[PDB]
């Protein structure tokens, strides 16, 4: 599966209603591959490593 380009970008918006800001939600994004569970775990608890 591929996100579209608006729905990446409706992701974004989403995950930044909990106050992140936009390039923190593009880098968490980039770490899990787009896959949401992972981004929000990342900005919660930290990026693997």
């Amino acid at each position: 599966t591929l996100v579209t380009g608006s729905e990446y970008e409706t992701m974004l918006t989403e995950i930044m209603s909990m106050g992140y800001e936009r390039e923190r939600v593009v880098a968490a994004l980039r770490a899990s591959g787009n896959n949401p569970h992972r981004a929000v775990e990342y900005l919660l608890t930290g990026i693997p490593g």
